[PDB]
């Protein structure tokens, strides 16, 4: 089966046609200055073959057809008819308690996630274009949409509902919801095939690290807790995140500096995290850096994060009765051997010990435990056009 | 030496005359329903008397002036004249960033513990009620102010910053303090004993839960980490208390409900916790009785209880590296065996088993775990009035 999957932005189009046989990208493409003047496709096909067309993109549905020629080209294409693309997958990021799987397209989820997103406090609404085009290029072809708040939806109750007054969750939907799904889903599946065991057996805690970033712990193949909540604020400190606070340092702030509601969400959303104690980045490899040549917040910034993300480990350890292993995937999971270590530093009481040399090693599925270690370490690359696609398979099998 | 210990609420205030001596409790109190009707004090002194009076107490002055007729009755009282108490110490639980040691009281302390009203909205106003009452009382006896913050200032900064702009802690003082810090001492202190072991090779994880409730990881006898933050309400859930929620849920909440920042704070500290959610009480007696009667708010309302101490312990294992023991104090810790197995049930995999039968004794320092468990849990009554009396008579002696 090959499945394409898209990615619509405001001015561009992202896609990949993957066979699902090997799970082998077949075409990677990119349409820009959609809507404008002096519109691009690019289109690279695997054996180093690479096709650009300057032609004029008014709208998406023009992009998506141009898309389609890209792929048909006898010689820089990969399929001979439109016919060959089985299906189409898309990620939108809230599908609230309305989704609890992806989900096959229709007039029904077009409304349902357009409510979805004006009922959760979440900033950029989501971009249909690229769903809305599909349906008149390809009207006979299996659509499905992927949500990142999806695989959280098993969570029990006693960890989704939040200690506040019940009518808030009954009004307005407050609740954990979580967030990084389709990552923290992938690489739970990568890790269980690690171990060696069918998923239905494995308690593994996965710690998607990137701008953003989040920790889940997957009990047997399910989401059962998750460091996001009601939105993607809660939780750990990240690049301009403040994570989980004292929630009485809001109104305490707002008194203080006579700030409105918008201007608290900016500073907890944007002006926080590592960016705000370093003063200096919201980049860890900057901070990284600038730590090493000695910069004193910058050393600050990357212990707090560090720090965290150990006492989520524990945290989950709790949850799940003891863990098999613990994931480390996206930028800084996957890349930074050295914040990895200040993280796993100081666990062997809880059976986390790893190899120094191991941990150097890059852009690999590797285990980075020593070999006696109880609990595995294993840095596992998320990949998410394709975990899209498993998804897109599974429910257009099934 | 004979001090007197008083530790005062909103409508209530306990008391303790300590006889420095031998450090023997010769007489203990409670007034009730001060400012209400049918207010009440009953003491019980060392030989087993007990002395009740229903009286009218409006206000923590009158409460002050029964104590004293109380502690120099004939026969259920233990001195002759007011002139026998030596000096008072006094519970406060916030003193700001001037105040984080204990303190003969002056216009200085008076100062800074009404300049953190806002810092402790449910604490400092009655512990200034029961300092005033004091003053008025007995004018000329020395007072001394011990602060629930003094025991957490042995955090390293990775812990006690926020994840906030940096500025935020030098112009305001933002940062993580901790409470209880004289239950956790103590408790900490007495379970070393337990352990046989000099409390500098110990790591205990001591569980202050009570009507406020707070978890500390201590270190070779020192504090390293802690539940509460800046304010009383980081954290657990507790009786009317939110604890740690998506700090995106108040700006949140305050634009769909108009609320002001006033009100947004008395929602998550007076009106969330067990209390919002079971929409029935915030007294956990009442809720494990409802609970088991069949109110599913109720019971949903323990769970999420019991379900976040469990991942402080799981947390605080990273932090420490290990554990040696887990502590359990105050109303809750010391008295409710079902809460107790609710937060200990599911942690074998990290060392931690109890035993059913053990954990059914009542008021008494027990080590409840079986013997072959490498984690100790220990229940320990906790006793802030010997620790404030121990400080007061160390401060009134120099
Ligand atoms: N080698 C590295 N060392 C430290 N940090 C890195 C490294 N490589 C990438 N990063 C960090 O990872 C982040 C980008 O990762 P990414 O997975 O794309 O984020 P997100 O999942 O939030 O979209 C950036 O904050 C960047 O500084
Ligand atoms: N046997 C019990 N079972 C469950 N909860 C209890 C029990 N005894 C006391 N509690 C709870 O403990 C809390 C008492 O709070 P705390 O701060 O320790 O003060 P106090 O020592 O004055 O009772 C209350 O919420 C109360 O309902």
């Amino acid at each position: 089966m090959k499945v394409l999957v898209i990615n619509a932005g405001s001015s561009s189009l992202k896609y990949q046609l993957i066979d699902m046989t090997n799970e082998s990208a077949l075409a990677v493409g990119l349409c820009e200055r959609i809507g404008i003047d002096n519109s691009i496709i690019t289109q690279k096909k695997f054996d180093g073959k690479k096709l650009e067309k300057l032609t004029d993109l008014p709208t998406h549905k023009d992009a998506l057809e141009e898309v389609v020629k890209a792929l048909t080209d006898d010689e820089f294409g990969v399929i001979k008819d439109m016919g060959e693309i089985n299906a189409v997958g898309h990620r939108v990021v809230h599908g609230g308690e309305k989704f609890t799987t992806s989900a096959l397209y229709d007039e029904g989820v077009e409304k349902a996630i357009k409510d979805c997103f004006e009922l959760a406090p979440l900033h950029n609404p989501p971009n249909m274009m690229g769903i809305s085009a599909c349906a008149e290029i390809m009207p006979g072809t299996p659509m499905v949409i992927v949500f990142d708040t999806a695989f959280h939806q098993t969570m029990p109750p006693y960890a989704y509902m939040y200690a506040l007054p019940y009518d808030l969750y009954e009004k307005h939907g407050v609740r954990k919801y979580g967030f990084h799904g389709t990552s923290h889903k992938y690489v739970a599946e990568r890790a269980a095939l690690m171990l060696g065991k069918p998923a239905e057996e494995t308690k593994i805690i996965t710690c998607h690290l990137g701008n953003g970033s989040s920790i889940t712990a997957v009990e047997g193949g399910k989401s059962v807790e998750t460091s996001m909540g009601f939105t993607p604020l809660e939780g750990l400190a990240m690049g301009t995140r403040c994570g989980s606070i004292d929630p009485a340092i809001v109104p305490f702030l707002m008194e203080k500096e006579g700030l409105t509601t918008r201007e608290i969400d900016t500073l907890m959303n944007k002006k926080s995290g590592v960016l705000g104690v370093s003063g200096l980045s919201n980049d860890f490899r900057d901070l990284d850096e600038a730590a090493s040549k000695g910069n004193r917040k910058a050393e600050l910034a990357l212990e707090i994060f560090a720090y965290k993300v150990k006492k989520f480990i524990g945290e989950y350890s709790a949850v799940l009765n003891g863990a098999d292993a613990v994931v480390f995937t996206a930028g800084i999971g996957e890349n930074s051997a050295s914040i990895r270590k200040r993280i796993l530093t100081g666990l062997d009481g809880i059976g986390i010990k790893i190899d120094d040399e191991k941990n150097k090693i890059r852009g690999q599925e590797i285990d980075i435990s020593t070999p006696d270690a109880k609990v595995r370490v294993f840095v596992i690359p998320t990949n998410e056009e394709l975990a899209i696609a498993r998804e897109t398979k599974e429910i257009v099998e099934t």
